[PDB]
């Protein structure tokens, strides 16, 4: 005897998101990432991405879940983002059904995609470690501060650290994307082997293989870069322009994401400081969640520098960003 497919009293309808559903999507997104959800600020931009499909699950005509798929890596990879189910619909298998629908959609619409990729900060259990390959992992440092408070006291803090011999910023070098410097770094095999984590660029949780096609995607985002030495690169940092996040409920918070690649902690310190100096003036009057992704063995050094040296508040303890990959057809 076979198992008969059983019907649901209220079947799910899967549809492509439009701008009209924005408010219903916010209504399912309360509390996500403790207020660091990017989707409020990014939803409308997602609707314009030519290789992205944003899928909504609906029950009785109302949105109850969302998942985005975006084809990258010259057609070989689908990046899965934003998976969420309304709190009043969780624990029923909705995320599973949505994932199953998006898997069918990708295979139908993008038959050349070979792998799925995603980033994830929850601990990998047996089931998870069985289904995915771990490409790489970065440590996550999350600190917060009032930008005007940082601006007022930073100079004096730096002077105290210099006078005491505790810290003086090491020289860093300019990186111009328009002038070709980013391509020279990211298309270098030695940079890919020795600097990038798992040979991968991670930018604001989004993984990219280091290729010309992906560099075009990065160049449209207005990133800022810094390096220790263009001639002999060992530490490369990438700052994503800050954007509003729902934390605090009051509109005063911005999210500043910095990805750091390489093993020299002193250079990560000096480059972090450079990015903070570049970004903080435009953030006067606002509050900042600053999240730095870096090689794990540097976390403690950077946490101390941020807290004690720079007077920023540590939001939480150590966690990790996992980059995971699975074959599409198994
Ligand atoms: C994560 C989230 C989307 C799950 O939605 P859900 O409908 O409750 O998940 P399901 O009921 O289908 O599955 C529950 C369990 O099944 C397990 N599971 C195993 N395989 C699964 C699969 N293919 N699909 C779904 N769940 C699976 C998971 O371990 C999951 O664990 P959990 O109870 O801790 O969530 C939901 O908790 C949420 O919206 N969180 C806020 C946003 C967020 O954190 N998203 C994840 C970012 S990577
Ligand atoms: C389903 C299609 C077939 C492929 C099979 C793979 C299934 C993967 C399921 C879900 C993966 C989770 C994706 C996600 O949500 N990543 C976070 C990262 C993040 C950003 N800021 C904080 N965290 C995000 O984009 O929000």
């Amino acid at each position: 005897m076979k198992l008969e497919p059983e019907a649901e009293a209220e079947p799910l309808d899967f549809v492509v998101a439009t701008e009209r559903e924005f408010e219903e999507v916010l209504a399912i997104s309360g509390g996500i990432y403790g207020g660091l959800d990017y989707l409020p600020s990014r939803y409308h931009s997602w609707l314009r991405d030519p290789d992205r499909t944003v899928v909504l699950a609906k029950r009785n005509g109302g949105v109850i879940a969302l998942e985005s798929v975006n084809v990258i890596d010259a057609g070989e990879t689908v990046l899965v983002e934003g998976l969420r189910v309304a709190p009043w619909e969780r624990g029923k298998g909705v995320a599973g059904l949505l994932q199953r629908f998006c898997s069918q959609l990708v295979k139908r619409q993008h038959p050349g995609v070979k792998v799925a990729r995603l980033t994830r900060d929850d601990q990998l259990g047996p089931r998870e470690l069985k289904k995915y390959r771990l490409i790489t992992k970065q440590g996550i440092l999350l600190v917060r501060f009032n930008a005007s408070a940082l601006l007022a006291g930073l100079g004096a803090r730096l002077a105290a650290l210099r006078t005491s011999g505790t810290f003086s910023p090491l020289p860093t070098e300019a990186v111009s994307e328009a002038g070709g410097d980013v391509a020279r770094l990211l298309l270098s095999p030695s940079v890919q082997r020795d600097v990038l984590p798992g040979g991968t660029i991670i930018q604001d949780w989004q993984p990219y293989r280091p290729s010309e096609s992906n560099l075009r995607l990065l160049a449209a985002k207005g990133l800022e870069w810094r390096v220790d030495s263009r001639a002999r690169p060992r530490v490369l940092t990438l700052c994503t322009r800050p954007f509003p996040i729902p934390h605090g409920g009051d509109g005063t918070w911005r999210y500043l994401n910095i990805d750091a690649f390489g093993s020299d902690g002193a250079q990560v310190q000096s480059q972090l400081l450079w990015h903070l100096q570049r970004q903080a003036p435009r953030l006067v009057g606002l509050n900042v969640m600053c999240q730095l992704f870096l090689e794990p063995q540097l976390w403690s050094q950077l946490a101390d520098f941020c807290q004690v040296g720079l007077g920023l508040e540590l939001v939480k303890g150590y966690t990790e960003q996992y980059l995971l990959e699975a074959d599409i057809h198994h």
